[PDB]
């Protein structure tokens, strides 16, 4: 299970890892992507987990998307997690730099209360441009099962805890 992971809240984790590092070696139940509404995964978080799964992630969400078209920012659906985990939850979190709506984020972090645990990135940061800190605020205030959040990057991990009220 999960391991050196520092308790926020009740049922909030977090822990200074790669997340695809940290799905191969937990292998969860669930593992959560940083998703676009095409499911192109390209980059930040995405482009990492498919790259990971040499492109299954990829195929099979082309599919998803020929059949039922693009999700919804704030929506997502369940896929298969490859070598990472039993199931990816695509999320789409808000992207900041495409002038999404930020209060979408509370929307896309209900998704994972349809879980009762999860290994997830922080929505809608890194790349998508939201500021982390409000992202983990949005997080702890609404997700209300059981998720341990990987957080690539050690100096944004030290400034989270630290800041955390
Ligand atoms: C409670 C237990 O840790 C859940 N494991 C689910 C799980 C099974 C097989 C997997 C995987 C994930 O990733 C790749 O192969």
């Amino acid at each position: 299970s999960f391991s050196g992971y520092l308790k926020l809240t009740d049922n909030v984790y977090i822990k200074n890892a790669d997340i695809v590092e940290e799905a191969k070696k937990v292998k969860p139940t669930v593992v959560v992507n940083a998703a676009n509404v095409y499911l192109k995964h390209g980059g930040g978080v995405a482009g990492a987990l498919n790259k990971a799964t040499n492109n299954a992630m990829q195929v099979e969400s082309d599919d998803y998307i020929a059949t039922n078209g693009p999700l919804k920012v704030g929506g997502s659906c369940v896929l298969s997690g490859h070598n990472l985990a039993k199931h990816c939850l695509h999320v789409v979190g808000p992207n900041v730099n495409k002038g999404e709506d930020i209060q979408l984020l509370k929307s896309a972090y209900e998704n994972f209360n349809q879980h009762e645990v999860l290994l997830a990135p922080l929505l809608s940061a890194g790349i998508f441009g939201a500021d982390p800190i409000h992202s983990l605020r949005v997080c702890v205030d609404t997700v209300r099962t059981n998720v341990y959040l990987a957080v690539f990057d050690k100096n944004l991990y030290d400034k989270l805890v630290s800041s955390f009220l």
